[PDB]
């Protein structure tokens, strides 16, 4: 199918429905990395199993939280490049899964959104980096870091401010701790974004203030349940406020070499002033090298979807064709 549209109507409502009810997993459902679309299955608005389609995904990130179609766009098709069965249209929100249908060849891994280096990456706010040994799970000790940092710079609630001190805070631990740790291109990008999704996405619509409670973060982030009486945000949004998350403390993007405290700038890498090479490179280099010489169908089925990751980049950019017209 295509990517959707934009909602016809995106006012505040209740999201936590008689349609929609939170239930725990059974044997065999898959979470993983990203509590927004964790939340998502766990209330029905996808598939309770975790694995979806494209279409489905966008379709439950604007009726369920009121995500922006344009950011819908470019993260669900970014991911399904990366990390989904473009033959079948399946993508796992979590771990691999026999369920997204026969693999292609490698070097293309179809890992599930659990795979490390593909869109999920290091310094998270509440999962820990793939070399301490799970890039997915729920961690106590760091949401108790994030409840501290809310505490101390948000008054109890977590908020841009927070947001701005808590993504610095974990990127000097991975630079302190972690010896592969990688910040550069895609990630960068999205390491940013995603902390403000808090604030603007998993605050109830109806106060939208941007100051979201312990209870209700811990709500979303460890049991991907939405609060009782839950409405969504009243306008369409993703990650605006990132640049006071920025602005509190620019970095430039880089990695550790092999050992903790090495942290060293990579000049090949996009930065927020060249987002258009952050697209260019994602297709060029990432989808490439995943799929380097890839058969009839394959083919076919990478140019669609890199037509439809165009549609989420912002206007200014030239599309790339890695596979031609
Ligand atoms: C539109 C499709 C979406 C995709 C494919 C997606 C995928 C991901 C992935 C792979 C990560 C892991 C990045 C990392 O920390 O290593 C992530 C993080 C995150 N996503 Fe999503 N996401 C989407 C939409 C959303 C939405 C709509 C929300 C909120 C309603 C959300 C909230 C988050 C948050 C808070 C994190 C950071 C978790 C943390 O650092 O502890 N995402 N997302
Ligand atoms: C849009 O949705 C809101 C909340 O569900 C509702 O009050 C309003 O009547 C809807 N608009 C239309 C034109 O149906
Ligand atoms: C180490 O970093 C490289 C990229 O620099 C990545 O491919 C690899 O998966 C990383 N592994 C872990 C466990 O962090
Ligand atoms: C959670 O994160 C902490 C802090 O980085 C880490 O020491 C711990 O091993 C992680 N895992 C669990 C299961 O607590
Ligand atoms: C975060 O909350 C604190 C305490 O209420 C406040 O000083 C700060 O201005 C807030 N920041 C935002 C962006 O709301
Ligand atoms: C991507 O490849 C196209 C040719 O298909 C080229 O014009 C463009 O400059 C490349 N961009 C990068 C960043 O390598
Ligand atoms: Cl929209
Ligand atoms: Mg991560």
């Amino acid at each position: 199918g295509l990517p959707p549209g934009p909602l016809e109507n995106s006012s505040a409502k209740l999201v936590n429905d008689e349609a929609h009810p939170w239930k725990p997993l059974r044997p065999g459902d898959i979470r993983g990395p990203c509590p927004g679309l964790n939340t998502l299955a766990s209330h029905g608005y996808l598939p309770r199993n975790g694995v979806a389609t494209p279409a489905q995904i966008i379709n439950a990130v604007q009726e369920g939280f009121n995500f922006d179609n344009q950011a819908a766009i470019f993260a669900t098709y970014a991911a399904h490049l990366v990390d989904g069965n473009l033959i079948t249209d399946l993508l796992s929100i979590g771990r691999k899964t026999r369920l997204t249908g026969p693999d292609p060849p490698p070097p293309a891994s179809v890992g599930g959104l659990n795979e490390h280096g593909t869109f999920e990456g290091d310094a998270s706010m509440t999962r820990g980096d793939a070399f301490f040994g799970n890039n997915h799970d729920f961690n106590e000790t760091l949401f108790e870091q994030l409840v501290d940092y809310s505490n101390r710079f948000g008054g109890g609630k977590y908020n841009l401010t927070v947001a701005g001190e808590l993504r610095f805070k974990r990127i000097q631990d991975s630079i302190a701790t972690n010896p592969n740790f990688s910040f550069v291109d895609f990630r960068f990008f999205t390491a940013y974004g995603e902390t403000t999704f808090p604030a603007n996405l998993f605050v109830d619509g109806r106060r939208d203030d941007g100051q979201l409670d312990m209870d209700a973060a811990r709500s979303f982030f460890q049991f991907s349940r939405m609060p009782d009486d839950f409405f969504r945000a009243p306008s369409p949004r993703s990650g605006t406020g990132v640049e006071v998350v920025v602005q509190a403390h620019p970095m430039q993007p880089g990695r550790n070499v092999g050992k903790i405290n090495s942290y060293t700038v990579d000049p090949t890498s996009s930065d927020f002033s060249t987002p258009c090479l952050m697209y260019e490179k994602f297709v060029n280099i990432t989808v490439k090298s995943l799929y380097p010489n890839p058969t009839v169908q394959l083919r076919k089925a990478l140019n669609t979807n890199l037509d439809f990751l165009f549609q989420g980049v912002a206007a200014g950019c030239t599309q790339v064709f890695p596979y031609g017209r």
